[PDB]
């Protein structure tokens, strides 16, 4: 369970994300590591699905990030439809919907994306030799 495959999925997908740059990278999400660390792994999953929930629920037909070239909306529809399958990914790892996130710092997203996949990179990295 804990070494499953599907953390594969989740870091190949964030090796993409980082990669892209959008209208919108630097909108920001609750930063749920600016905490002091206090929380079970299925916990931490479920905030990081959850803010991305928030983000792309937000953002997919957002004025903003839509796009005025054909390039531009294919790189804004490519991003949206990236965070549901790493969000896809996190809450079947999490096996819980319900997780408050109360910090109060916003990271932009891609300070974030970033961040979920060292965490993530160390986690592959804690369950091979």
């Amino acid at each position: 369970h804990k070494c499953d495959i599907t953390l594969q999925e989740i870091i190949k997908t964030l090796n993409s994300l980082t990669e892209q740059k959008t209208l919108c990278t630097e909108l920001t999400v609750t930063d749920i590591f600016a905490a002091s660390k206090n929380t079970t792994e299925k916990e931490t999953f479920c905030r990081a699905a959850t803010v991305l929930r928030q983000f792309y629920s937000h953002h997919e037909k957002d004025t903003r990030c839509l796009g005025a070239t054909a390039q531009q909306f294919h790189r804004h529809k490519q991003l949206i439809r990236d965070l549901k399958a790493l969000d896809r990914n996190l809450w079947g790892l999490a096996g819980l919907n319900s997780c408050p996130v109360k910090e109060a710092n916003q990271s932009t997203l891609e300070n974030f994306l970033e961040r979920l996949k060292t965490i993530m990179r160390e986690k592959y990295s804690k369950c091979s030799s």
